[PDB]
DNA sequence: ACAACCTCCTTAGTACATGCAACCATTATCACCGCCAGAGGTAAAATAGTCAACACGCACGGTGTTAGATATTTATCCCTTGCGGTGATAGATT
């Protein structure tokens, strides 16, 4: 699961094309998923962003 | 006939390795003093010379004027700043 299987569903590059994510074994297999991105440029944690 | 063995005898052979800092004393002991050496002293003359005299003659340095350089002043010029517009990068793909 890869790069060549992404759908771009905003504005987004693309510079990293060898980040795999995960597999898949059957003839008919499938998974699927939204993925939200941002670019700011600061930091703060995951459960402290509070409001 | 000797052999080593029992005992405590004494002897004496050794005591690991790397490095830095400190300074170099104690003795008493007649060396006598007699002789004379070449050998210390110095007067007078060799191996040769001083420095004062009157000359000789020159260099150097300070006072003076000149020279020109420099550091200032002025004003010019360019290279740089910072922002902005929008650049073909980075690098993913063909």
């Amino acid at each position: 699961v890869t790069a060549a299987d992404i759908t771009h569903d905003g504005d987004v590059e693309i510079v990293k094309p060898q980040h795999v994510i995960c597999h898949l074994t059957d003839e008919n297999a499938s998974i699927s998923m939204r993925i939200k991105v941002q670019r700011g440029r600061g930091y703060v944690p995951a459960s402290t962003r509070i409001h």
